[PDB]
C-alpha cells in the first residue's frame, strides 16, 4: 500500500502510509489565495463544497 504525494502539481513525491492507514485520498480547495491541492494518505471525510476523492487500489492517486 503506497500512495504518491505531490503538492499542487509540481513535483510528485511518494508517501507511504502506514500507521495506520491504509487508504489514499485527494483533497483540493481554493481559498485565499485560492488554489490549494494536497494528496497524502487518508480517506476521511467530510466536507462539502471542496473537492475530495478517496481510492485504495495500488497507486490510485493520479
Amino acid at each position: 500500500l503506497e500512495c504518491h504525494n505531490q503538492q499542487s502539481s509540481q513535483t510528485p513525491t511518494t508517501t507511504g502510509c502506514s500507521g495506520g492507514e491504509t487508504n489514499c485520498y485527494k483533497k483540493r480547495w481554493r481559498d485565499h489565495r485560492g488554489y490549494r491541492t494536497e494528496r497524502g494518505c487518508g480517506c476521511p471525510s467530510v466536507k462539502n463544497g471542496i473537492e475530495i476523492n478517496c481510492c485504495t487500489t495500488d497507486r490510485c492517486n493520479n
